[PDB]
């Protein structure tokens, strides 16, 4: 998103 | 998987 | 915290 | 531990 | 940066 | 490296 963002809320989803 | 494993190969998928 | 947040400041503490 | 290792199994604990 | 921040944009660079 | 590997040993360097 820059940074690597770890979305949570289950697998963690890392996206730039 | 314990540890948090970041699968890659695209979003990164973090799973225990 | 959502996202996985890596608190630092020593071990890193990852919390949602 | 080198690498940053994310221990899981609850907070994740990142240690070298 | 506190937290461990993963700078992206290539290697990811993790800095406090 | 697949997985996202956080090399340490200073900035952390995340590489696939």
């Amino acid at each position: 998103v820059a940074k690597l963002v770890f979305f949570a809320g289950a697998a963690i989803i890392g996206l730039m």
